[PDB]
């Protein structure tokens, strides 16, 4: 009985499954402390203020309650490598490379991680307060939300949980006896400390572990105190977990922003597009569009959880509360929305401060007023001139969702909104013309298994979720194209967009961001019907004259638009060899019959 040890809250009022969790994990994890987080106001800004006692964080003065965590420079990312997924047999999880070496997944067996969990856990929040965050993915009660309980000995998952989900006593009044994740979270520092500590910063890099058990509806996670690898929903639950309940319940949970587009004649749509990481979701799902009388609001910009109603729309919510973004390359002339949703009650971490206790970032494009200095996310003086960047590349902003300028107003609709489109893309410097509709949806959904973006190297990142499967990546196709068997379902069209094909000097050939506004413009029509579109092998584009140009003569549309033969022939033989190697056995047929049409119809060329 842990009773003695509760320092808010009551063991008492917890529902039984919940109890047995919190007083199973606090006997083998051995806390000093057990609180029951609320949720509340008041927790919060002493939560905050503790921290600030500490040295955890400190307080970003030029704002509106913004505060900055500055990190062991060891544990800064989301680590792939320490990222696994147990189950029975291998093959569930992953499918089998020719290689020995899979890009989809990464499997450990239940017996290895029994090993690996017992040599960190026991004892491992000794001296600590263990925070109990009871969770709602999605918006509180919706049919389409999960609820997770996170234990955790980090603050700092604390406040940001806080931010980017819905936690607190409202969540365990809903959950009642209901079903829920278990999420088990420890920086892996108990008291006295072994090692030095780093910045404030608790963490145990040697040890870092991110684990997933489908089939036991847990999440485990040791050493990281960072982002993706400790605020578990996010990626661990709301990709992950989330894809493998999604596979056995028909619907869909996807890595996938999600707006809605008004055109001046007033009417509005939804649309969701998977980009991997650095690739535009935050900046498209906030657009602040060019073309006159057309508006963007936000539903999300990263998870969505998608399900055909009863009347065969495909129903999607943003399951997360906040934006957790990557703070460099935000600026005021490129996504202003961003920018203003930031301003207050914000977490940043890995930024740099300016000297007026501001904060700064690399393609922040704001010029600093003559005097004003910079301490870089190291804790170091820092000019302008200087070898490294003042932030860290994949420093962050913990933002309330609620507070983007445009969010929509069924952001929180509780039953989803009706999404018209699916757009897939990624960071093509040649060849991939801007934007394309796929002729059906098998095609739409090898589209989507193709994709590959340039990122440190042309890599193949499907549907944005290379990093994110919940199980074997060919099944996930194999679910995909499941959908198309659905009575009376309303499949979305599908598009490929590329806002990143450069010219040989290596020059953008489209301008994006708000400009972007006019591919959407001809994606709305297309929706609509409208005969706006030429047949390519690769499906169709829009016609001459169908994309709206004014505003921007200097267009080399020639280029923009170009497909050619000898690159695509190219692009379906590396298609062909990496499913081949990775996918195998187990790609559908109908990926496989894609491939082929693909390649007959670029032979006729
Ligand atoms: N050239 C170009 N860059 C873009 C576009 N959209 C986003 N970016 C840049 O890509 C980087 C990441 O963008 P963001 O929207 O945060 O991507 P996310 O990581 O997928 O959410 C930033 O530097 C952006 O300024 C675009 O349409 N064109
Ligand atoms: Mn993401
Ligand atoms: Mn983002
Ligand atoms: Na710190």
């Amino acid at each position: 009985d842990f009773s003695a040890k509760v320092i808010q809250g009551s063991l008492d009022s917890l529902p039984q499954e919940v109890r047995k969790f919190v007083e199973g994990n606090a006997q083998l994890c051995q806390p000093e402390y057990i609180h029951i987080c609320d949720g509340s106001e008041e927790e919060y800004g002493r939560l905050l203020a503790h921290m600030q006692e500490e040295g955890v964080i400190r307080k970003l003065k030029k704002y509106d309650n913004c505060w900055l965590a500055l990190t062991d420079p060891r544990d800064v990312a989301r680590i792939e490598s320490k990222t696994v997924i147990i189950t029975q047999e291998q093959r569930d999880t992953v499918p089998i490379p020719k290689s020995g070496q899979s890009q989809l997944g990464r499997w450990m067996s239940e017996e290895d991680f029994e090993k690996a969990f017992n040599a960190r856990f026991p004892g491992c929040m000794k001296g600590r307060t263990m925070y109990v965050i009871p969770f709602s993915m999605g918006p509180l009660g919706s049919p389409l939300a999960k609820i997770g309980i996170e234990l955790t000995d980090s603050p700092y998952v604390v406040a940001s949980m806080r931010i980017m989900t819905r936690m607190g006593t409202s969540v365990l009044e809903a959950l009642g006896d209901g079903e829920f994740i278990k999420c088990l979270h420890s920086v892996g520092c108990p008291l006295p400390l072994k090692k030095p500590l780093v910045n404030n910063w608790a963490c145990n890099p040697e040890l870092t572990l991110i684990a997933h058990l489908p089939d036991r509806r847990e999440i485990i996670s040791f050493g990281s105190g960072y982002g993706g690898n400790s605020l578990l929903g996010k990626k661990c639950f709301a990709l992950r977990i989330a894809s493998r309940l999604a596979k056995e319940e028909g619907w869909l949970a996807e890595h996938m922003l999600i707006l809605g587009i008004t055109n001046p004649e007033g009417k509005k749509k939804y649309l969701a597009a998977a980009f991997p990481s650095a690739c535009g979701k935050t900046n498209l799902a906030m657009m602040n569009p060019t073309l006159p009388g057309w508006k963007v609001e936000c539903v999300g910009d990263d998870i969505a959880w998608m399900k055909f109603d009863a009347q065969g729309n495909l129903r999607a919510i943003n399951p997360e509360n906040g934006f957790f973004g990557v703070a460099p390359g935000t600026s005021v002339k490129t996504n202003p929305n961003a920018i203003k949703t930031i301003q207050k009650n914000t977490i940043f971490t890995n930024v740099a401060e300016t000297s007026d206790g501001g904060v700064y970032w690399e393609g922040i494009d704001e010029p600093l007023a003559p005097g004003v200095t910079i301490t870089s996310w190291k804790n170091k003086e820092w000019r302008p001139q200087d070898e490294e960047p003042c932030a860290h590349p994949n420093s962050r902003f913990c933002t309330p969702a609620s507070q983007c300028p445009i969010i929509d107003p069924a952001w929180e609709s509780p039953e989803g909104v009706p999404i018209e489109g699916i757009i897939f893309g990624g960071r093509r410097p040649a060849g991939v013309p801007l934007v394309y509709e796929a002729l059906s949806w098998q095609h739409g959904v090898f589209v989507g298994a193709a994709m590959r973006s340039e990122g440190g190297g042309i890599m193949h990142d499907p549907f944005a979720m290379r990093p994110f499967f919940g199980y074997n990546f060919g099944k996930y196709l194999a679910h995909w194209l499941s959908m198309a068997h659905r009575p009376a379902a309303k499949l979305p069209k599908i598009f490929h967009v590329n806002w990143f094909r450069k010219d040989k000097n290596g020059k953008f050939l489209w301008p994006g961001f708000g400009e972007n506004s006019r591919v959407l413009e001809w994606m709305f029509g297309r929706i609509e019907g409208e005969d706006s579109a030429k047949l390519t092998p690769i499906g169709y584009v829009p016609k001459e004259d169908a994309l709206n140009l004014k505003g921007l003569g200097d267009v080399n549309v020639e280029e923009l638009f170009g497909i050619s033969k000898e690159f695509w022939e190219k692009e379906v033989e590396e298609i062909d060899k990496y499913l081949e190697d990775q996918v195998n056995a187990d790609l559908p047929y109908e990926i496989e019959r894609e491939l082929r049409a693909l390649k007959q119809r670029i032979s006729q060329m």
